[PDB]
């Protein structure tokens, strides 16, 4: 089938759903990759090497969304793309439909089959396509948190790792998840005195192991938390699905309250497309139909099909007819 | 004696010439410490700190400059500060007089004894009070270069240390010097693929030793510098492909005042020993019994003593060893 | 029962099926260990300490294979040993019968009960007795790959870790398995700039953790692969169950194409006998009979019994009557 | 010649002035090595070791002191050992004569040529034979401070490096010196949160470099020392809140003889080269062709040569360069 | 319900069943925390911050054991506390009843409901509340073992990490469990040449990974063991549910034979109360009744209830009527 | 001027006296760079590299030696190369003239100005151009010793770093020198249990510091060396039980040309600065304004200047300071 990779049109979005690496496997494996001119240009990928790997570069998004059996995207269709949604195609991308009835409706109103990146889940309840983004995000939280600590940024005026004879910043990472673990790693590498708080003692246990006790760990509690933040020069909320610190101290969620992987497209594109690669294939090969019964992880992401809503949590958050996944998969 | 420290007026300057530690060691040797209200507020040293430490918190600058037998600054007196200078006062701060004919004149026409932080020099030819600024400046370059590397800062869009399975950023530091060693250190801690360039292979060996091979080294030929700079994401000038960031420390960018809370201690921790030799024995005694301090002396009783600053502005030299 | 450890007679084979350590537990636990003179001499083990631990040193292989209830071996019997295979004994060793009908036939034609080292498997599908060999192998791939990089060896003429101001080799490890992980470890320790490629992102994830990003990881793809090898000074195929690189660059599988734990017997003997120890015991204690129903991992290795073929994959690769394992175990 | 080593009689001293290695390099240059039976038993060097190495194992001390042309000790002759001293003997050991008028007299009234381990000195002003004792002394302080930190030792009740989720211990080492560097090293390896204080910022940089930031550094102001010491669990004096432990190396505690097996080699490994220059050429030749050894010479033919030890006990000085 | 935290009265016991952290969650979550004056004072916790977090400080132990719905303790009641055991309360603490019929009887004779800290077990058979103690213990074994190596302590007279040009001690850790892993970590950090012996090759495998082969590993055997201890300057028995070494060499179990987390209360109190926190809550919230059927891990710790013995192993070790856990939980 | 580099003819030599970087910095100072076709092919520097860099690729050696005002080599002219030498030519390369009476004569009878790489010497008594060869030589010894340790190489049959649960290899490096430090470094990275021996305890401390205790150190007594060497698997001579491998760098084995791609840059990166002082000012000027270069001068206008090479072959000395 002819797969399509259109140019992300959303605001401040410079990523691309595929790399010359994935495109190269689609091609030399029996498929046709329709890539829109400049789609990857935004994350340092010209069509020069996109073609030197296999890319049926086309001029407009119209031709891309058309003749493309599988449309790989990074973000969900925006306003002007609704009139694009085909019925005989498969939309594989980040949807957050429970965040857009308008979006959800347009996918049902167009009867297109779609799979949401964020809900593809494996056995241990893991979310593979979100993992990379959490990694990119957490490492960024630190680089961004460190910069905003500059007095010029309205920060306290403290250097992440100080200098000889002078103390470094005291960084607090709330949570030892992918993001919390990656945030501490960088802040620590930059020289800050990082302490990570979690309620899960095994996560804290391995952090002690990983940095021979260099990255401090404190059992997380509302009392420990409040205590740790008072002292903190920078705090990172790495806890992913009302209280304050000192003047000049920074707060980065995932005083200057700061608030992503779009910031580093080259990186993030690869990070995600590498996680996406195996599924895009299972899709391009045997179709979303055989791809979802042969793989309950990719299936768990099914979002819509010919006016069908295949996600209860969403049909719940908005109150709409739920159409069991098992049934639309025969 | 009484030493005074006025709040810096230089726009965008957040450092202070003394910390609660210094304003506590002078107070212990029989000295009255005068500090302007709000002197170290921009570097997190409230008057409370300076106060309950033995320091006298005067209302404004006037009171500081009037009394202060020795005055401690970070930057030199700026334009609107020329009327403050006193004949019988010892000014201690970064002067860079060889950069402003206007500054030099005010101190000269002033008859003030000023000693420059940046020219103070020990035996090995080291600049003690200027070295801590190169440490901060070196670490900052990396934190900053990593920041402007973001697509949204004009940068290419590369995370310093990538993420598993995805290639890390390519950093090139030119100079195995004090600042370069700091940039590579931090850039390396961010996960980045760092390489340092230098024609001093002795420095290449200690960097090889320290980071045990993780931070790459390349003899600095103009051939490699070019090739190295062609492939990089961030190049740090501690002595280009589209979107690369070049930070130059002396997308583009060309500082220790950005992190005042950090650099105040760094500078005043180096300055402290001299501020002491000055508060106890005078500029004459101090500078007499200490050559490194002697080398910083810039002006006194109308004289301009400096073969670099003097053979710059076309002025009469004065053997600093004479006034000594 | 009297266990027997004969001298490996195969070519270039200097290993031994047991160490004074294991022999010491066989003895002071109720059994008799019949070790052939010089059996361990080949891997730095004289009979001096073999007896100082418990060893009924005997002169020839004939007496060893005879009176020995359990014959522990490292390699499969060769030409002259066929006339040795008893019917009332147990052959526990590496067989690769699917690689030798002649060998397989001789074990059936002699009606001997045997268990193959390479097919003993645990729950997570793991192969314990092969693990150590993969470790030895991978660490060797690097030491051997580094030596063959010497211009004198016909190599490019590059030192693994270069010297101050000069660049090290660029080493590529294909695969993050036991072997791939161990290969990167040594090459990295030797100073090379190693990059490991894998399709399994968790393996890459932990390699980043283990060396704080010092050992580079790149999602493995046929495009990434080809790209990585072009640059490479040395490449190690650590992928265990047609394209080229630069002149002088080395290739080591598991330009100079090089091709094992027999290379370092002292090491490998211990490596394997340590993994073998627990089973040899379960065998020597309760017999292969009770040893295989009480332990499905050791049972999964059963190969033959009194003319019986207890391994389908083998009976398949050669087309021969398959005799269900469950049945020959009552 | 023949060099002799007697068992130390100083109570609680377990070191020996020579190891099987030294008693084997002298034996190879045509020297008879006499060692008392049981000399190095308290540091794990049985007579078997000393014996099957080329050493002569005499019955007791008398035989050692009588024969020994050069005598090697660790501590100085104690009270009951004054009758042992010989006019024509070279005593080599830690003497601290400037601490005992009584000791100095026995060697003086003795006419013995004694050379002090602690005053021997090379160019850079280093004390070669005294340095290894500061390494051991530094590492011991941490092992000990970590021990007395236990509630049952009077200490507060803190594990040096805590455990995951629980805060680690706070260690403060005062002095970036040889001993301080060792304490921080070990205290840091125990998981503890270590900080070193010093007014020598050059030492602060090498500690920063070495442990790459894990061991904290703070310019030693009397202000920080206090604040630092106020928050600590264990403070090590290598130059307080309830239950804190302060170890002072020169709950409280104020040494290399505690781990004799370790420190014997450390000391005798530094001493060895000199014991050789002494056994081959004599105190005269050796001390002549080697200034560092010349600096250790303390007594000879009744003379007391030392501007520190002499201007202490009120005695006549003797130009060591004269007797040379 | 009103929870109670009494002052440990046992000998040389300076720990406390709760920290201002846990007490803070009990309070600002709907409960009343009755803490006895000075209960925490012994492990550096005054009532100053105990109240500044929420503590109904009371004068005597009598009032504490009274009006307290849940009595959190570190150690089992001693002689004078028997007359304290209420019937309408819950005793959550370390019991070791199989070590005290007197103790066991008193809990049955008082009909109190109790849950033993040491038998709360999770799915992978893990014992969470013992883990922290094993960590504290193992790290101590090393600090204590290193001190007792001092000739003054009657030891051989060897410094853990020697000094330049001179060798460090040779430390042997028997077992790679929590305690064995933590013992090696510290001894190694102190500079000793540590070698860890285990029969479980995965534990040895990860120790190699964790310290890049710096902490030596040797497959554990009675022959390897005896060999390793001969050389050893210090040995730590980290193997938790008759042979000798050199003169001056130390032995620490978990020559100077030495024989705990009470040694470092500040540490250990937090270590354990952090592990205890989640259960104390599940208890204080829904009662031991709903707390044990909703959580089979905490339930597996049930020890007694109104004259009932809810632990077979104990009723076995002493021979007493066993009263099935499932039945006393409806 | 024009500097020339001929392909090495010495059998088994794969290094080249100049890299594309050097042949690019000389070309920038107005110099014609002549390089023989295939000069750096054995070290991966095709003529393409040398070409598109500013270098003149001559057909063969004749053209190189004829023109070249300064000639750069790695090894000295061998037998069949004696007819190439020119009176008015500056030869720069490793000469070891004090090793071949025959070599010395050809340069002497030649009237050529030759400067030896190995005798060039800076203040600290360091041999700049010879040091990089000891780094390579040190790392190679370990890679090689680890290789010949294989049962199939005659070795004992030990993997350098063992495998979990199995004991690692025992490495002994004799010499804390530049080469020894490199061998221990690499041998340690291979997982091996490394120990370094030296009578210079200062070097023992930096190795202790660097690898923080993982690489063992032992004072070099002849007693320990023996005991140490008795227990080893691989001993590296950077200054035996059956199957042990002893590599000696100056089963047995007694080098930088083995990894030409690496060592060419290493040597030419050190040589480069001198090749420059030579191409710009001449052997006279260069050697004049630079003592380290002055120390390398070996022959000129028929003279043989060297108190080591001259008092070897029984020849007349010529004050190098005279011809200067």
């Amino acid at each position: 089938m002819r797969v399509g990779i259109p140019t992300e049109t959303k605001n401040n979005e410079f990523r691309v759903a595929i790399t010359p690496a994935g495109v190269a496997e689609l091609t030399r494996r029996g498929h046709e990759v329709l890539i829109q001119a400049g789609a990857g240009e935004g994350s340092a990928i010209t069509d020069a090497d996109f073609k030197a790997a296999g890319a049926q570069l086309v001029g407009t998004a119209d031709q891309v969304w058309a003749d493309a059996d599988l449309l790989l995207k990074v973000k969900e269709p925006i306003a002007a793309e609704y009139g694009r949604l085909r019925h005989g195609q498969i939309l594989f991308t980040f949807l957050h439909l429970a965040a857009s009835r308008a979006c959800t409706d347009a996918l049902l109103d167009s009867g297109t089959t779609s799979i949401a990146y964020e809900t593809v889940q494996t056995a241990d309840g893991a979310l593979p396509l979100l993992a990379p983004m959490s990694e990119v995000a957490g490492r960024l939280a630190a680089q961004v948190g460190a910069y905003h600590l500059m007095r010029t940024q309205g920060g306290r005026g403290v250097l992440m790792g100080g200098v000889p004879g002078v103390e470094p910043a005291d960084v607090v990472v709330i949570g030892a998840g992918t993001a919390g673990y990656n945030a501490a790693r960088i802040a620590n590498g930059m020289g800050a005195t990082v302490t990570v708080l979690d309620i899960n003692i095994d996560k804290l246990r391995q952090l002690d192991a990983e940095f021979c006790g260099r990255i401090h760990t404190r059992y997380s509690s509302a009392y420990e938390l409040e205590g740790a933040v008072k002292r903190a020069d920078l705090v990172i909320g790495a806890v992913l699905v009302v209280a304050h610190m000192k003047p000049g101290a920074v707060l980065v969620d995932i005083t200057l309250f700061y608030c992503m992987p779009a910031s580093v497209p080259k990186t993030s594109t690869y990070a995600l497309t590498n996680a996406t690669m195996p599924y895009v294939l299972e899709l391009a090969d045997h179709g979303w139909r055989a791809a979802c019964r042969s793989n309950p992880a990719l299936a768990k992401g099914l979002s819509t099909h010919e006016g069908a809503l295949l996600s209860e949590r969403v049909a719940t958050d908005l109150g709409v007819p739920f159409t069991e996944p098992a049934s639309v998969l025969a």
